[PDB]
């Protein structure tokens, strides 16, 4: 597959329990041959004031899964650090989950360059984000 | 001065009880006469499984006062909507916790850009979010939408 | 199909003749149902000092040919003006012509977004794009 | 001051002759100890169709400006690779030329990331970009 790592979904919620992850109720929820994917509830915990999907935890969980993705796709001995990420807010979601989804545009050997695309219940497109990662030698 | 609606940082911050902002341990501040700001502790509310600020929260910060910000600079009957946002991630932070302060690149009748630079204890700053806004007529909006 | 104004590339390269676009010899050069393509040569016109495509040209060509994409999608009577727009270059391109596609993310009343990708004459992407755009009723 | 290299404003514009930027007839212009500018005419060669200073071609000279600022903050032998820029057009241009200023953000061993700030020849700001550079040898 794409990933040069071994995990488990298990193994993946392990590592980001009792951290921001977990507060905002984000599960790495499926992988693929080249995908991951990590969901989070529409509640109040990731709600603005008036009831809507707060438009700022939506980066949080695209930044998430797709520095997760990212780590995933390097050997030992190598990580990624959040360079820089941008999002468009597309349309407002109220209840349920959403579900992100992190593919890759680009896996260099100094910069990766992640696509993360949201989607609601109804698999509607609530937000689209591309981060860029940068690899560095554990030295 | 910038700002178009009353409004008292115990009020707003009570207004945004029970919701993501208050999930962050985010508290609105400070503010001027064309700047205003919201602070959030880094820990594990906010860390990164590693010990670190998460830089997705950050901008989830960004996106809070940028929007608070832009919505006060209008009057009743009107809103804003998050359109976009960037950021770029400048520095590591472990413990205290940040600010950010959202200033105005361009208050226009349909849109609005924002600057939020986000700082940490020390005064350095660990991360620059540039927000874009589309200003609401509230009227308009519901006799589209309902 | 998803374009509501009528045109034919002949009319649209008229419509882009001595501007911007004709400078950079950028060539609307194909379209489907619901995407729209435009081409634009590596020579002294778009290259850096140092012989590779201009990373900063690149984001020209994109809000081009997405900002007509966007155009082409609303009624007669309406057009649309960029808001803004971000790009990660992925690799160096020296020679032959690039191809950008432009297709679009979500297309509303008030706000269009479009995502745009730029790939070498081998077909290797070598920059991609969204760009943001604000509807507007020339009346 | 910034500045690890050492220059003139005619040695800037003579490296970036033949190229994309004399091309839109981008001039260096000016710099100060931590900042640089470049101008641009609004004409044929950089105008949308209708009228008005193109939007792309604005990025254009963003990332030109901020990207040679870049280069230069470093010492002989290093350079810089654009990785990704953004940009929000604020107010349409149709005459004279635009002045694009750019200051740094962060300059890292590995990364730079740039501010580039454009304004109309009233001093009114039409264009505002962030630029990430990566440092290579």
């Amino acid at each position: 597959m794409l990933w040069k790592k071994t995990f488990t979904l298990e193994n993946l919620n392990q590592l980001c329990s009792n951290s921001a992850v977990s507060h905002l109720g984000i599960e790495i929820s499926a992988f693929g041959e080249d995908w991951i994917e990590a969901t989070m509830p529409v509640d109040h915990r990731t709600m603005q004031p008036f009831g809507v999907l707060h438009g700022g935890v939506s980066v949080a969980l695209a930044e998430t899964i797709g520095s997760l993705a990212g780590s995933l796709c390097l050997e030992e001995g190598k990580t990624v650090v959040g360079l820089d990420i941008n999002a468009n807010h597309l349309r407002p979601v109220r209840s349920g989950k959403v579900t992100a989804r992190a593919t890759p545009i680009n896996l260099g050997r100094n910069i990766q360059v992640w696509q993360i695309d949201i989607r609601t219940e109804e698999n509607k497109l609530c937000c689209v984000s591309r981060l860029t990662l940068s690899v560095i030698n554990l030295l």
